[PDB]
């Protein structure tokens, strides 16, 4: 018999034969450590999708009322909860748990250190005909400099996208920052250089194979690849905006989930047990009940998996980067 058990799997609820089970009762003591975080994700889900929140309000006003009173796995029969027991992957009940996050931009007020990557807010017109490798090279004027980053292909991945989040470190909100105009040169694909110089293979080609790939280079190696797109882009100061998922709700950390549409359906409610891990990112035999919804989608999350979104910045990136581990997840629903 080969049953690991280095990364949260457990085997003490039998074998599943079915993709859900409903149970008598959960096997998780307690009550889910995350109540106040799961008001604030439905109230998100009141807020952006009312289409939705009609479509699961009776799971979410169920989990609430049984919330209030108590929590207790115990007692959600009450309620009219009844909990489904995923099968896992391995068909022990042991669901595999992914991480993500929303990446921001650590970025200084002054040039210094690894800060040495402008981004630009929208100078005049002529300012607008420098390309890329000569706006690098210093091209424009440093008065409309918004911010020096302390990573090129960073700053390229915000281009592509038109947005990102700036981080300046001294303890202020994040700065948000949206598409305000471009050069006069058309964009060219960079991905499609990595693809023609055999960096990165056809197939694997994302804005995550481009982003990773900035990490394991140099700043000059990165520097001579994106001069290859001439295009530049500029950005403008913007008030926050929270982040969203595919279901374009406001997702909350670790109270909201990525999972598979053919499985689990935006808005499903999920009661789970998430492993525990340490600073070095190490499972220790401890885990969290959590009530979490599904909220976002994913090319690379199928079946029994779940991606769970940890937040925004660094910190919620390392939680994200070290996350493939396996715990217990029972859907609720209210009895038809």
């Amino acid at each position: 018999s080969s049953k690991p058990t280095d990364r949260g799997q457990q085997y003490k609820d039998g074998k599943f034969t079915q993709p859900f089970s409903l149970v008598n009762q959960p096997d998780a003591v307690g009550a889910p450590i995350n109540a106040g975080d799961f008001a604030e994700q439905i109230n998100h889900i009141r807020n952006s999708s009312p289409r939705l929140y009609g479509n699961q309000s009776n799971v979410y006003n169920a989990v609430q009322e049984w919330l209030r009173a108590g929590g207790d796995t115990r007692n959600m029969r009450q309620f009219g909860i009844d909990a489904w027991q995923m099968e896992g992957a391995d068909n022990y009940g042991n669901v595999q748990f992914t991480g993500y996050y929303t990446p921001v931009i650590q970025a200084r007020h002054t040039r210094q250190g690894e800060f040495q990557y402008p981004i630009y807010r929208m100078p005049p017109k002529r300012g607008r005909l420098s390309s890329r490798a000569e706006i690098y090279a210093g091209a424009l004027s440093d008065k409309y400099i918004l911010a020096y980053s302390n990573s090129l292909m960073d700053n390229f991945i915000m281009d592509v996208q038109g947005s990102g989040y700036i981080d300046f470190g001294d303890g202020s909100p994040l700065n948000f920052f949206s598409y305000a105009g471009k050069n006069g040169h058309a964009y060219r694909s960079i991905g499609k250089v990595i693809i023609d110089r055999g960096e990165v293979k056809k197939e694997d080609m994302s804005m995550q194979a481009i982003r990773h790939w900035g990490e394991t280079h140099s700043e000059a190696e990165v520097r001579e690849l994106l001069e290859q797109n001439p295009s530049f882009v500029f950005f403008k100061p913007q008030s926050f905006a929270p982040v969203k998922g595919a279901s374009a709700v406001p997702l909350v950390g670790r109270a909201s989930v990525a999972s598979d549409r053919s499985i689990i359906p935006p808005g499903t409610t999920l009661l789970a047990e998430v492993p525990l891990l340490d600073n070095n990112g190490k499972f220790n035999g401890q885990y969290e009940l959590r009530l979490m919804v599904a909220l976002d989608v994913g090319g690379a999350i199928k079946g029994q998996h779940f991606a769970i979104y940890q937040g925004i910045g660094p910190e919620a990136g390392h939680r994200a980067g070290w996350y493939n581990h396996y715990g217990r997840v029972w859907v609720l629903k209210t009895a038809p």
